[PDB]
């Protein structure tokens, strides 16, 4: 029961973008204490909120913008633009601030107000579109802006841009190195699908046998061929199959109910002291469901945790008060 | 010009407490581009929001609870208690969750309701006290519970606990290591003073000549012997000299005005893309003022950044919008 904190990094970073990646892989113990999850089975969570702006999208905003600059797709005098009301817009504002590019984020005026403030703090221009029109309204205005100003804008295009997927070759390498090649199964909740496919690509290059599991809301199970539907797992369930998705790289898809995802996240912060977001709740429950299968005994399971619960305080994540013991909570989840 | 992201940690952490510390030391560039700051001077920020709950206090809550467990001051059956409405509360809740101890946090019922929800998520019991009584009301209640329940509670006592100061021997080692011994000046905005003293204690062992600079609100300059007063630099300016403060380890104290601290933090996010909190605004401004002094040319200046601006969205930090170009903003901040 000796407990050592982290050693010095022994690096001086040249700017904040160099602190992106190399996120920690942490053992779960509290939510894994269940008679069906066997002793040898290892359940690890990769905590992407250790990134400078606390989400997986940091890797994406950075790679998209940096590659575009190296490529000549983004050049001085041009501006970045994207329709997004989430973590991607924040990641793009961070990259844009460092590189010295104006960043334009379009989103329905109904959204965030807090993420709006984050994006403005970074110096972003916000393009608040008509609330009723939702994200299609934001996309529409960006298209209108590109058309009216040819040559001026670089569109991030998070669902169609392969520099998204490619960023997660680093995510995969970290998993490989950190588990010393022992990883057996990776679980990733799917938004753009950059994580699941980019991780899958790279890991399957390392070891064909690795099982890759995508997670999506049961209420909007589009990867499994269902229709787009309302759901409350923020960050995932985009309602279409992203163009960067590659089904060949995904071995199984697990649908998780919105309410279960939230309830899992509540249990994780309570019993492991890890304050994960909503989509993490879904990924972790899927991973726990894998860990209880007899054919998975002794395997190493890695679960992506894309964001931190702090970004969800204005939501319903921590409203519901679950009852029963820990074993009771976990039984109702499984 | 090559930007390289971080390499794999090559470690599997047994639990989240093992990810505390080893925070990154990052160069500032955008906010250092002012004629009075010399090219050779290195201005670095140590980003304590890389801790798992996003503040320097993760170290403190961890070490307080860990040492108490190792010493026998915290034993199965007892509960943790503290009156705090800041980051220390969250740090204690995380430590408590992992070690398997109950955490009781007392604060005024009207303060940091975001932070309230964070704490309840970790399973903490909140002791919400009368709003208009503020922090002395929460302390009074904790004193009451302590008195009526002798032996039940372990009080963190962040302002008086040497385990707070001792945690920053790690902070100091990271600074020493990361700069390969080249650190010349450390700038730290003072709340409990755990950071500035614990860092000074350890670094002054390494090398004669490391200047240690404390930072406090201009409106409440108690370290400098002025009277307590109202200020808006959250996390610092406690209004008294903490029991763990040791003036002999501090070379200079810099007062910073609230509105300047905020304006600095706004400039840092906008021009360096680093979303630092209010007290970081204060420390960075003090550090840039140091970087201006001709005797400091070519020196390595390390500035502690205790928290991320995202924890401040409800405050006026980003509500006030600065007119003017980068150079006008920086010039207005170094004004005098
Ligand atoms: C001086 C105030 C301190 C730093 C703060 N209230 C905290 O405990 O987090």
């Amino acid at each position: 029961e000796q407990i050592s904190i982290s050693s010095p990094r022994k690096r001086i970073y040249h700017n904040i973008l160099e602190t992106i990646g190399g996120t920690p892989l942490v053992e779960l113990h509290g939510v894994t204490e269940h008679p069906r999850i066997k002793k040898g089975t290892r359940i690890l969570v990769k905590l992407e909120y250790f990134n400078p702006m606390s989400s997986v999208k940091d890797r994406v905003g950075f790679n998209i913008v940096y590659q575009a600059i190296k490529d000549g797709r983004l050049k001085p005098g041009m501006e970045i633009i994207e329709s997004t009301s989430g973590n991607t817009g924040i990641a793009l504002c961070q990259a844009g601030a460092v590189f010295g590019y104006r960043v334009n984020i379009a989103m329905p005026s109904t959204m965030s107000v807090e993420r709006q403030m984050i994006m403005k703090a970074f110096g972003a221009e916000l393009i608040l579109t008509e609330g009723k029109k939702g994200m299609p309204g934001a996309i529409e205005e960006v298209n209108k802006m590109i058309k009216e100003n040819p040559g001026k804008y670089f569109v991030a295009n998070q669902f169609g841009n392969p520099d998204n997927t490619a960023a997660h070759h680093y995510t995969a390498n970290e998993i490989w190195e950190d588990t010393d090649g022992e990883v057996d199964i990776v679980v990733s909740a799917v938004g753009t699908s950059g994580t699941v496919i980019g991780v899958a690509e790279k890991l399957k290059e390392k070891k064909k046998g690795i099982k890759i599991i995508a997670v999506e809301p049961e209420e909007s199970a589009v990867l499994e061929g269902k229709a787009k539907g309302p759901h409350g797992i923020q960050g995932i369930g985009a309602g279409f199959i992203p163009d960067i998705y590659k089904k060949e790289f995904v071995d199984e898809i697990i649908p998780i109910k919105t309410q279960d995802a939230w309830k899992m996240a509540r249990a994780v912060v309570k019993y492991d002291g890890i304050m994960c977001g909503m989509s993490s709740g879904a990924a972790i429950l899927a991973g726990l469901k894998e860990a209880e299968k007899p054919e998975n005994e002794g395997k190493t399971i890695v679960i992506i945790v894309p964001s931190c619960g702090e970004r969800y305080l204005s939501t319903d994540l921590y409203k519901i008060k679950d009852e029963g013991t820990k074993i009771q909570i976990l039984d109702s989840l499984l």
